[PDB]
């Protein structure tokens, strides 16, 4: 490939006053 | 390819105020 | 390809003052 | 090709004052 | 192809005091 | 199953302001 | 199963500003 | 299971400002 | 499982300025 | 399990600023 | 006002493989 | 209020393959 | 105000594969 | 107030293989 | 105020392969 | 101004793969 | 101006993958 | 100017795998 | 000014792969 | 100026793996 992009993983920009888990999978899960 | 994209993953811009979680898949799973 | 674009993932611009979760999956997921 | 585009994934612009989840898939799910 | 475009995936503006889920399927399934 | 969804449990913003008496049962149960 | 989605348990935001008398049973549960 | 989820317990945010009474049970359980 | 989740437990940011009374059961449990 | 996540114990910020009145249980346990 | 609801404010679901801009306003501009 | 929502803001859920710019106003402008 | 939600600021959920900026104003813009 | 959320800011989730800058104001600017 | 929540600010989550930078203000800037 | 915007320079994404022979003057200029 | 834009220069990814034969003059300029 | 932006120099992203010949004047200058 | 912002100089990631033949003149420069 | 920014000089990752010829002049400069 010469300049081509693929998008992936996980991103939050901003997060303010919140309460965030109890359970949460944020990321990226591979298997092979 | 020469300049060509593919967009994935997962992103969130703001989360003001929230509860986010509880049981919560976020990002990219992928298996081969 | 030369300059192609392929949509895809999953994105969310802005969240404010939400309840986001309790068995959700946001995001891609992928079997190969 | 040369310069087109084809759509996919899934994307919510502004989500404000609301309770997403609760069994909601959200995202691209492909299988091979 | 030289300039054309294929519509897919899913997509909301705006979603504003709602409740969105419940057994939702919301983004592009394909499988192969 | 694949990547289906079923809504389940207490659902979305429910019952908003809503004056009760008692008794009531809400819910995904069973009673014996 | 693979990649589904299932909510459970009590939901999201609910009884918001709902005066109660009592008696109530919420959730995802069983009574003998 | 792979990667899918399921929300359990208690919920999001429920309850918000709900002046209660008594003897309610609020969750994910079983009375005998 | 791989790479699932599951909320439980009490929840997330429940019962905010709730006036109680007494008496409540609250979260992932069970009474004999 | 790999790499799952489960929510468990008492909630994230619960009961915020709820006054109570008493003999409420909270969390994950079991009452004989 | 008890559970109502004002739209406003601008959003975009999903762009993909586009020019936006160019002498562009795409939000909120208010005077008072 | 009670539960109300004013949607306001400016947000892009996906944005993939794309220029942006050249004389944009994105996001919210307030003068008061 | 009790629970009530009110939408403003800018984000942008994913952005993959493209030139953003020359002259641009992303987010919130105020004056008193 | 009691639990009301007010969105501001800007905020970017995910930005991948891209060119971001040029002249650009991303935040928040206030003057009083 | 009692438990709520102002958006404010400047973030990215992930960016990944690019050039971020000339003639750029990423951050908040305010004057009084 | 306060808070318009207005295109200039060079476009956006123009002249895509477009053979040229010469010549060509392109953008916002004047020739004497 | 207070917080306008206007875009200015070489534009955005322009000339993607142009076979030029030379002589061009591109930008913002001016020539005597 | 307060907090405006204005794009300039060359632009972003350009001439991408664009075979040129020779000659060409790129940006914001001015020639005699 | 406050705290604008203007792009200038040679741009960001131009001529990305671009088989050049010579005599170009790039950035933001004036020729007598 | 209080805490504007302004590019300049050579770019950002400009010229990434592309084969010139020669005579090229890069940058922010002037030719007399």
């Amino acid at each position: 490939g010469f300049g081509n992009s693929r998008g992936g993983g996980a991103g939050l920009g901003n997060n303010q006053g919140s309460n965030m888990g109890g359970g949460m999978n944020f990321g990226e899960f591979s298997i092979n």
